[PDB]
């Protein structure tokens, strides 16, 4: 399937134990996609002071369309030293590995895979 219905655990930035997916744009996009498939991906909602607490390169989920079965359609865009790899809509948050952190909420997304 070109799209996959996922429910992403929303984590508080100060709870996150593994603050990024790796060390290159290509690696973080790779790792994010693997963790999304494996159900081991969390979401941090971006506000003032969140991103400096996480590791670059960043992986964002961004709205790709204006929402089947409650699931917002999203795609992945990476960022490193202020350059983005991909072009998409509004940021829903930054993806991080999920290693058992207790979420505050769930974000239903339809991921362009």
């Amino acid at each position: 399937k070109t799209h996959v219905q996922l429910s992403l655990p929303v984590l508080q930035v100060r709870d996150v134990l593994v603050r990024g997916f790796g060390d290159s744009v290509e690696e973080v996009l790779s790792e994010a996609r693997q963790h999304l498939k494996d159900g081991t991906c969390g979401l941090v909602e971006v506000e003032k002071g969140v991103l400096p607490q996480l590791e670059q390169p960043y992986v964002f989920i961004k709205r790709s369309d204006a929402a089947p079965h409650g699931h917002v359609m999203v795609e992945l865009v990476a960022e490193l030293e202020g350059i983005q790899y991909g072009r998409s809509g509004e940021t829903l948050g930054v993806l991080v590995p999920h290693v058992g952190e207790i979420p505050v909420a769930y974000r239903k997304v339809l991921l362009r895979k």
